[PDB]
């Protein structure tokens, strides 16, 4: 049926997304568990669910981890989705800029390792920081000549089911499934466009408090969990829908429009953007619109799009610096 | 419509658990969740998913812990169900011994708490061991004078997931949905009843290593994770699932068939016992028989129950040394 | 908890969503069956399915059909949902005037037969003309005392079913779930609002063609079954939607938006209109505005608006000269 | 990737079975609708639906009926599972004879035509009587060398659903999923085993009441009917179910056990039987023993067996003589 695989299973998202994935994937599918530390853990406690007809892998990456780890190497062999949600947290003495580079490196090495095993899979990106791990993956499929910008996605859906939540707390009993939010993937970059949702809106100084709401959300779960750092139940939910579209989308059983940080392809000045799509057998099958916004909305829009452009800029400076 | 409490909300087990609750309650319910740590934070992360008409209320207790925590006095009204998953799985330097002592005090304390404000919730006990700590619930139940012996479950269906997902394995292609499970809810206690399924089962000699792969599967689970580890993923699978058959049962839109370790109410010689059990809008509605078994599972039942009764008394003695 | 009684339930619409009903409806439910011809049969038929948790109740109307028959009297009793699915298609012989005087007859004796039983209950109109059956069914409510607004809902969603399938063919593969439809439910009354929904639209002309094919959709089904038919299955799929949209609403199961036809309660100087409502558990707990429209659908809806007047006014006055 | 076909789309069963069809089928699938009268029509009320993904397509046969239709050799092309639904009323005149000869002679006609366009479709008949229209289908088949014994169905799950609905409203609040029913299709060839379902049985007088109430239940909806005819909405229920099962295991999407009257493959003396089967991408996988029974259970299927022989060389005989 389809082989997705979890990349940093054994990780804050990636255990409950790898739940998640275990009781949604189609029967006939196999779900593909690694990790640097713990991932035969994982793969034994969900290998113990009654789930018929859904196959649990699992590998085990060297710690020390390694470069092309060839464990990796063996469990990407005919995988159709590779979920990228690795990560390593800023130590005490570690800068932003050590930060970046240490998960910079680590998606530029899975996603060399994954895709000169199965160049045709598509790459979720759930990496942060988004606007720049992105574009990186993408300069790494471009060196080994199996870039496929229809298959390679930033997954922003948490931005969405924020903007979706905080919309329907507001406007009770009317509630909506979605709300498209463009741009973007961090604080200034995320543009909610509530003018594109159905029924009357609160005043526009409402708005503005919960569109702002949206973009410093990541901090108020940070600031909530005191230390134990951002989102993973959210993220988990986000990245399992997210994943189960995609899915859908390879099996034929869909053909479902999302919101994801993509390559643009000619469509816009700026060439990675949260856009509308809709998702076929094939990966993105048809780039939408952003469609009609309010003066607001594209001022918010101007700004985020100058951020976006330096964001890329940082990743393919990085991406060429090492590649 | 349902008020759900997960008591432990922010441990290995409550996340996940709380996450599956998020997305499957009925809409116009409430999700309320409790710890001593980090209560907020996963309040937080799960208030963001975007799951209209579920409110998800938090309290954070006192560290260190103190008795009849007034955080949770407050959250514990108009609860219906309280899901007790807190405890303390490992410890390096405490024994079996050392760690039966502290998690029964957590479940007593936990249960005083809850039952002295909402005395007429159903009580569904995950913290090990469930054999000791769903009579130590009882006793607790007892001392201020609420107990409904209808009301309190002890979760043993993780090992009807095991017994079901290791025989369907066996089986392919010929699949079934469940497993009756009896006795009780550790090593030696737990006998699956293979007999009781359809179809042709495999050769006594392989029932005989599936059996015992029930009984021992939590022991490959601490295994793979290193010592450092055990199920959490799979318990909150087999958690969340029979929440929601006794959400179902309180609302009236179902009435399930579930294996339980339960008071048998004069049905069996054993005080608590895992049973077939029917749940309706007043919890246990019918406590079934075991039904027919063959010899060698009478044999292994036998065994089981002489383990389970010796297992009763020390919760008992325990909890009316403390009472 | 839910007792939904389909009224009309061996009809061509009654039977295929009473059989929906059946396997949708909340574990719990009762589902009552009432014609004056074919109910034992139908309910018998239905019983027979393994739904745990669904009671299944029906009762007979005497032929030749009676004001106000017994048996539909002791099946109103605790009834929540009335669907009334009852009436006359077609006969040879009648013209529309002629099916309107029976279609409106029949809504006006089974609705005071049910209200005088279960007058909190809600009432979803299928049987058409809507635009003046709706009324009718308010006229009739009003005679004894028990109209609830908030209670009375015209059953307009497949003109949405239809504006959704005709969308979604011409621009496959960007589907959506619905299309809003306002104005009211027949021919030129059916104003479908193209410009609401998400994603690039086709070019005017075509819009011009979707629109026209929704107003005629019907007529598209008669002629298919040669004169001697009309749209069943795919009433009964908008009828058990609509019903399921209803029975969660008063359940607290959702607070659903939905397109009725529905007293305008003064937020509209039509007093009955096909527009935007959220469900709650007392019925109608929001009315929405219609919303942004381009001047197409402006003119459109202005012609419509004419036009349902004239309906609700030909309603009126049939209920207050019976 | 499926092309469903619906011969006889027009009747009772067959406007109610189309409309659970296009409700039910996987995105993706073709729903293909034929008759002699009324298919133009159920077309283009089905194909109003807004169900995303489903091709509806249709031909309409001449009338007065012609063998061998060319409208049914064209919509024949690329069908994997035609489920028969044909069928001609008893008017005044004709015997049950007259009645069963018309009916036998379309499903001989019917399959003749498809399985001359489609060999390695699955057919599920459900025109009655079954004991006979299956074994006619069978020698059909074999007549154009195309006979697969694992892809031809005899559709007997309205038994099980009348069986269950039964022992569901008797054991209130027990509830079972399903019943086992073996044997035949019609009145004492019907054999429930409810000696096979969990639980406590109600007492002799009320199981032999209710097996006797599965065995009629076809003549209590025909005398309810008064005239109308047999079962409609709830064969409409029962064949899309049985499809949708069909459909599954033919995608992989699951391998169901399903209860259904087949060619016994040497595993029975009597060569069709009501009896269970997993289903897989082949149509039937595995044949399964009836399994352990109760002594009056035996007493009734050995009388069953009896009269399928009898109903089986009744359809063999008539095929033999038109083939
Ligand atoms: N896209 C979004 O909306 C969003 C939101 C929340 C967090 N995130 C990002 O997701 C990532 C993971 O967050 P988390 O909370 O789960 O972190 P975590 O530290 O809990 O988990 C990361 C996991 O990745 C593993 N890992 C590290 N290096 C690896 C390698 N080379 N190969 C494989 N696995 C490796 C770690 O062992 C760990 O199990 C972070 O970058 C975080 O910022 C994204
Ligand atoms: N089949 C089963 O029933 C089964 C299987 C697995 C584990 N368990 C049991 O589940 C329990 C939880 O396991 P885990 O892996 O999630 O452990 P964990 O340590 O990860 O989480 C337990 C949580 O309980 C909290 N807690 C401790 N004392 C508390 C108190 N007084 N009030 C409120 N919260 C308190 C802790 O802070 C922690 O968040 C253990 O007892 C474990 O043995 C049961
Ligand atoms: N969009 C819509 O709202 C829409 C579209 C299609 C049809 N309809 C309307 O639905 C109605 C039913 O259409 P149909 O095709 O099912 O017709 P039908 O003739 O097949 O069924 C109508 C049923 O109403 C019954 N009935 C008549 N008088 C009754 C009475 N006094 N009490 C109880 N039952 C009574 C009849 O016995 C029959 O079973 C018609 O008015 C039709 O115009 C509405
Ligand atoms: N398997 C079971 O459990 C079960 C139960 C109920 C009824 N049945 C059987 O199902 C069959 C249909 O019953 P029904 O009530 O829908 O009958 P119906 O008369 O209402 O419908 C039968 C349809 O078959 C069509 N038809 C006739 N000849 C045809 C041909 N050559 N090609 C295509 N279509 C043709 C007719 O035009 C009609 O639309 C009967 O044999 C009935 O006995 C089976």
């Amino acid at each position: 049926m389809v082989n997705v695989a979890v990349i940093g299973a054994a990780g804050g998202i990636g255990q409950s997304l790898s739940l998640l994935l275990l009781r949604e994937l189609p029967f006939g599918s196999t779900l593909s568990l690694y990790d640097v530390v713990g991932a035969p853990g994982v793969a034994a406690d969900l290998s113990h669910i009654d789930r018929a007809g859904i196959t649990v892998k699992h590998a085990a990456g060297k710690l020390p981890p390694v470069p092309r780890d060839p464990a990796l190497t063996e469990l990407a062999e005919g995988v159709d989705v590779f979920v990228i949600v690795a990560g390593v947290p800023r130590k005490p003495g570690m800068t932003r800029d050590d930060l970046f580079n240490v998960n910079a490196g680590i998606v530029m090495d899975l996603v060399l390792t994954c895709a000169s095993v199965s160049p045709n899979a598509c790459f979720c990106i759930v990496t942060n920081p988004v606007n720049s791990t992105t574009p990186i993956a993408a300069q790494t499929l471009r060196k080994i000549g199996v870039y496929n910008k229809n298959k390679l996605l930033g997954v922003s859906l948490l931005d969405g089911l924020r903007a979706t939540r905080f919309i329907n707390n507001a406007r009770h009993p009317l509630v909506v499934p979605y709300v498209p939010v463009v741009g973007g993937h961090s604080d200034v970059t995320i543009v909610p466009l509530y003018s594109q949702i159905p029924g009357p809106l609160p005043d526009e100084s409402t708005l503005k408090e919960i569109r702002k709401r949206v973009q410093v959300a990541g901090t108020e779960v940070v600031k909530a969990k005191a230390g134990r750092g951002s989102a993973t139940l959210s993220m988990a939910e986000a990245g399992a829908r997210f994943t189960m579209h995609v899915v859908k989308a390879l099996m034929g059983l869909d053909t479902p429009m999302v919101y994801a940080y993509v390559d643009t392809d000619g469509e816009h000045e700026c060439p990675f953007l949260a856009m509308p799509v809709v998702l076929g057998k094939n990966g993105i099958e048809r780039r939408l619109p952003i469609g009609p916004i309010t003066t607001v909305e594209k001022e918010m829009l101007e700004e985020a799009v100058g951020v976006v452009k330096k964001n890329i800029a940082k990743g393919e400076t990085f991406a060429r610096s090492k590649l």
